[PDB]
């Protein structure tokens, strides 16, 4: 016999997500190695060393041996537990029913012991089956936690990236304002122009100035998370990310049947795990409700005198089955068991939010993505119109046809729409990040 | 008996708050369901429907159903534990004392088994006194989360309509800035403008045009959010969430007397439950400094053959008193009782803390609406100055009479004021949210 | 005997960080009361009284107390386990192998049991010293709270008078900007300015107005702050925090060798004796792969007539020698020492994660600290060239000699470059604080 209930997975529809029809996106397939699309072989480098020296992989993979351990140990219950002892009973006392004086006792053993529940209602079989579900749910957890460890890597690289592209967006920038600054002085040293004007340069120069220091901080440390996401320190990185450009996909992102998602995901199959073990052990519980029969013996040598141990004379063996049943407390058996039903309440809700939440991240980064390209559009338009802009107020302000602060404020605008450029393509990037990390790629 | 120390509530102070003396404020009275004060049907739908579906509140809902039932097990120890149980026990060996043949042994047994330990000292009822305790803290950690969800919830709605606000300001500004460009167009067209009006103005066009697509990728976040807290798919939300204004309270906020919010608190009352916990294990581990006093029983059948099993030939009872006292042992018992007291100074501390981040979290909300509506009455005046500047540099600019950049930095300053007093709006809005999460409300 | 492997520190290589020869720092000597040097009494004064108030501090050295309670529970297990008991067992049944008639049966016992495990193979001791290393972990758990704790606190004061700093900034530059106001209202009641410029003017000392109260909100949620880090109540805060000016350091900073950190940081201690902890746990599983010695006994008194108890004639005593050996059960024992191998290299992750994040954060704050007083260089610069600009720019406007849009931009520009200074400022001094909560400072 197994008693309580018998597992059934969530039968859980699948995800839809309308935009998905949408240009940008490659429903026929998917890219499990989905970084490899941006034919960044450094990145991929990254992602190859990260795998092997990452520590907080290697916690979660021997939290799976210690999952397989226990469930090792509880796959051992089934069977009788025999030991062996030698052991000794010495005193001097009365015998309460026998006699009144005060008498010797001496006993003396050597044999096997053995003791056995029989699962005859199936208490064993649902531990078993219970640590059998929380093994693969650590097993989920491993996977997930690689699936993380790629994406904060992919998107950590990124932000990299774009700190030493915006870093020379300001060096870039920061030239025209020495040759504007350089610009204004001559015009006030040969009498025409004024010194409000280079007042006005050498603090718009200093401004862009700071900056620089700031996108390097930012990109120092990017490649300090980069090198604790490969398990390695700082100082010994062992690969190179001097300044390359901010890597794109110029193809529709293959990201497969959005349904898929949740079959996918591994820190929904986890849930589903732990669902599985608290349904098991309702069983567990349930099962305390019916008789518990067990079956102990000694098999060996048992005599009076410890010169006979061992010889055939003292041969001696027991049998001793038994069989009980709470006749009045089933209580606190039926306690247990609500509490046991109430888990298994929690761990479906439980469930049913990591559902929620995966579908909540995977709308949020579709729905970002897309949203994300026009943004893109119309700020590379703001870049184009500032560069042109600020090119013809310099001319002008070259041939005393207008005053500085319109050639100030279109150098302060074209920094700006190029600055908020590399940051929109950043965003791209780390939203096709987002992207993958939503569909559970890359743990296989 | 029951020994140990016996709990006391702490002894704490009534929340002061000066600030609340203040005319934005009404003491008279508290709104318990607090967020319909704004008006909105749809969100009191929004909250109506998440009290339903919300899956963290379905969890911890079970939660507390399994801590009742750990208490309703420990309940039980204070009665005998009567279990039926038909055993054998069966041989062939010496037996010590009595022969050094081999001989057989055969014994019989049905009956019913019963133990017991007495609570002289109140141990078990210590016990159950700490799981009590427990129990209703998992009720206060229910309640505490659903102020907090309510409070996430109305503050992501708001968050919404702050990003529809946003938009269609955003909109409404970039048809002035075409309007703006199709002149600059005109007046290049004529003869007596210039080109470099034309792209800066093209430039701004793409600026604002930029922001758009962000304000709506938020706007799609916090439906994405507002559908997982209700317990729905995003594809699947029930509630329409179409354009409409941002809620506002006209009235003085009715937030009762400050006194009141510690009590009204479940964050409070939980840790307050796990002091009175651990105060009552220190008298579970105060009782084994005294002796324990246990009896055991049997009664039903007992017999060399089994034929005479349920025969009164067969008949047995048996009684077993004990009393056992740690002679030496107490080593360890007065270790154990070091541990509890530690643990019980420990949920002191840590009640100590939690009644103070909430005078913390309650200071804050208070001090910060004061100062969010402060800044937005000049923040309003900035708007109507900035509306008042665009139109008069547009009417300027139409008759030749200045530059455009006059009127470029006036659109640009007209478009950042208003879109500063839209996030101010929001702001106050979010901070009458902080004020009743910190007061502790909607729980009731 | 103590069986299993013997605990080994890991042999980790020293921090090197190739920044620290640079100017300024100083690494002859480190300071561990680092926050001393500001020459801040106030501060002082905070960081002493938050050492006796904090709450999260008095919960840590609660479950250090707790943590050692259970050592001394563990360390009494060598001993012996002697109890007093009295008791009696009374019946009346047939007895199997002597009689088929229902008899009497009375026994009483008063005396001391002794119950004993020698430590054989060493499992005891292992228990030991685990419990040893995880006591010695609660107290570096302990120490790193209050590293953490003193770098929260001054990095919080340091906000406060950023706050304030830039509050005063903002009314300082309100004033210039009703004076400009001023001025433009004169020269349109002249006849010779233009309402356009009043507009523009209000408009801008609206904005600027509106940062007031934000500021000032800041700063409140910042005492908030201090003083439930205090453990103090916002209403009962002992230390004064009226306005005074922002803390610097002219000296190089007392850093020491950067080498000692890993040493220093009681987080890396804390994790290194959990690794010494799992480890000693593996002895504990490998010595059940031996036999269980343990020894029982009873001295006291037995008889058959309670009347006897006491007396010389009801003397007895018992003892019990015994020794176990899983002879076919090593499945699960061995299980069981897989298990405990898993948990030792979690353990050794973790401890290298540690020594990781240590790494990458220390290296964080010193690449911070250098790149923010390159960029404060700058922005001194750009707040000295916006002050002239400025003020070049009201004389010209007062003149008549220049429209008002240049005195609105450079008022702009002056404003935030003073602010944007200020922030830098504040940045600089958490980034002094970054730097010696990396290193370990301040529980000694």
């Amino acid at each position: 016999c197994t008693v309580g209930p018998d597992y059934r997975t969530p039968d859980t529809a699948a995800a839809k997500i309308d935009a998905t029809a949408s240009k940008p996106y490659d429903r026929s397939r998917f890219e499990s190695l989905w970084w490899k699309q941006f034919d960044d072989p450094t990145l991929n480098q990254l992602v190859e060393q990260s795998l092997s020296g990452n520590r907080d992989l290697r916690v979660a993979f021997a939290r799976l041996r210690a999952a397989r351990a226990l469930r090792d140990d509880v796959a051992n219950d089934r069977f009788p537990v025999v030991t062996s002892r030698a052991s000794a009973d010495i005193g001097k006392g009365q015998q309460p029913g026998v006699t009144e004086d005060r008498v010797n006792s001496e006993r003396y053993d050597l044999g096997l012991d053995s003791a056995w529940e029989l699962d005859l209602f199936g208490r064993i079989r649902r531990q078993l089956e219970s640590s059998d579900a929380l093994s693969e749910a650590a097993e989920a957890d491993l996977q997930q936690l690689q699936v993380s460890l790629i994406a904060e890597l992919v998107d950590a690289y990124g932000q990299l990236r774009g700190a030493q592209l915006r870093e020379k967006i300001a060096l870039s920038n920061l030239e025209n304002q020495k040759e504007s600054r350089q610009l204004t002085e001559q015009l006030r040293d040969a009498g025409v122009g004024a010194e409000l004007d280079v007042l006005r340069a050498d603090a718009r120069l200093a401004a862009t100035a700071a900056s620089v220091p700031q996108l390097q901080a930012e990109a120092e440390r990017a490649r300090h998370r980069i090198a604790t996401l490969l398990g390695q320190r700082p100082e010994e990185l062992t690969v190179d990310l001097s300044p390359r450009d901010l890597p794109a996909i110029t193809k529709a992102l293959p990201i497969g049947d959005p349904g898929e998602l949740l079959r996918r995901r591994p820190d929904i199959r986890a849930a589903e795990r732990r669902l599985a073990a608290s349904t098991a052990d309702v069983g567990v519980a349930t099962a305390d409700l019916f008789p518990r029969v067990s079956l102990s013996g000694f098999l060996g040598f048992t005599a009076g005198r410890g010169s006979q141990i061992g010889s055939s004379a003292a041969r001696a063996w027991s049998v001793g089955p038994s069989i009980s049943w709470a006749a009045f407390d089933l209580g606190s058996v039926r306690a247990r068991l609500r509490g046991a039903k109430a888990d298994a309440d929690a761990a479906l809700a439980s469930y049913e939010q990591q559902v929620l939440l995966a579908l909540e991240e995977s709308a949020n980064a579709f729905s970002d993505y897309g949203k994300r390209q026009e943004r893109l559009v119309s700020l590379v338009r703001q870049s184009e119109a500032s560069r042109a802009a600020a090119q013809q107020a310099a001319i002008r302000y070259r041939e005393g046809t207008t005053d500085f602060l319109v050639l100030l404020d279109a150098e302060r605008e074209q920094l700006s729409a190029e600055d908020a450029q590399a940051q929109a393509e950043v965003e791209l990037y780390r939203g096709i990040v987002a992207i993958y990390r939503s569909l559970g790629g890359g743990w296989q």
